[PDB]
């Protein structure tokens, strides 16, 4: 059965209880009580077919965090679609009920440095598993963490994460949506070389910086107003740091830029833990190859305090496509898709 003002919710008999959350994307997003569980649930209806690039997003966030298990990255409950492909153009994916995310506090609540060491310390360990099962998110931003307490904090939206290959590099500038804009690494924007685990150790230095003063470090307009301030805190870059910028074409509104001083980060940010500094430093190098690496930023003394090899668990297994989705017609997704939700339908065999 099943309503909710506007759009209705195919859910039900086992959900019910609905209350419209938010909006996503290219679908709706309630709250829903769970019948089987009895606690309330989160339930994302999602409507994807129209565009092939929606499918892919869909497609890789329900593979990936279908093989996910770990306490700081958001899993897949339920699955529930018509069950003809033929019927099938709603999908509802069913997840943890979550407070907010790290964006919607950040509007209301300047957040101890106490608060911010756990947070990272959060973002980091799941970050760590999600590297060792050689994945990027590639997209992660303050409204991508989801927020209970200041103890549980579950990364969530897969849809532009990628199996890493440092030499599937493809120099494809608008080929892909690689990141939102204020926390995409400058290797991205310069080469097109999105598929390095260095790409989301920029943006958590990005969610770093934004803790500490609750207001984005590099907001930039357009991809080149976003190297300037980038360039502008930082400062103009190294010949060494132009050296990895194979788009021969961008050394040059580089080069025809007025040198500017590295902004000491005290000075940015004059209340914030020097440990936590030295961290962010470490974390926004405009060289992707001399920035930190996810384990070494859990070995930081700034998160010495919960650092811990032995409770932070990496993948069983790296992860594999097992077959590449970019140029797939968008019903040949749908099929791949109405695939691999059929665990979650009845009589499923195997
Ligand atoms: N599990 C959840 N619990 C609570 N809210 C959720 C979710 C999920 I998945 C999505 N949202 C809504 O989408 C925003 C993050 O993109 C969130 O801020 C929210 O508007
Ligand atoms: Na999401």
């Amino acid at each position: 059965p099943e309503m909710v003002r506007g759009q209705v919710f195919d859910v039900g008999p086992r959900y019910t209880n609905l209350s419209y959350i938010g909006e996503g994307a290219y679908g709706m997003v309630c709250s829903a009580y769970d019948n089987v569980n009895k606690v309330r649930v989160a339930i994302k209806k999602i409507s994807p077919f129209e565009h092939q690039t929606y499918c892919q997003r869909t497609l890789r966030e329900i593979k990936i965090l279908l093989r996910f298990r770990h306490e700081n990255i958001i899993g897949i409950n339920d699955i529930i679609r018509a069950p003809t492909i033929e019927q099938m153009k709603d999908v509802y994916i069913v997840q943890d009920l979550m407070e907010t995310d790290l964006y919607k506090l950040l509007k209301t609540q300047h957040l101890s440095n106490d608060h911010i060491c756990y947070f990272l310390y959060q973002i980091l360990r799941g970050l760590k598993y999600i590297h060792s099962a050689n994945v990027l998110h590639r997209d992660l931003k303050p409204s991508n963490l989801l927020l209970n307490t200041t103890c549980d904090l579950k990364i969530c939206d897969f849809g532009l994460a990628r199996v890493a290959d440092p030499d599937h590099d493809h120099t494809g500038f608008l080929t892909e949506y690689v990141a939102t804009r204020w926390y995409r690494a400058p290797e991205i924007m310069l080469n097109s070389k999105g598929y390095t685990k260095s790409i989301d150790i920029w943006s958590v230095g990005c969610i770093l910086a934004e803790m500490l003063s609750n207001r984005p470090i590099f907001p930039g307009k357009h991809y080149l107003d976003q190297l300037n301030h980038i360039l502008g805190i930082l400062g103009s870059p190294s010949q060494e740091d132009l050296n990895c910028i194979i788009n021969l074409k961008a050394r040059n509104y580089l080069l025809s830029l007025p040198h500017k001083n590295k902004v000491p980060w005290n000075r940015l940010f004059p209340n914030a833990d020097s440990k936590a500094l030295d961290l962010l430093d470490k974390m926004l190098t405009f060289n992707p190859h001399k920035r930190i690496e996810v384990e070494q930023a859990l070995a930081h003394p700034y998160l010495e305090q919960y650092y811990d090899p032995s409770d932070e668990p990496i993948a069983e297994a790296p992860f594999k496509f097992d077959m590449e989705l970019d140029d797939l017609p968008k019903e040949k997704l749908k099929e791949l898709i109405f695939e691999e939700t059929a665990r979650f339908q009845p009589g499923y065999r195997s």
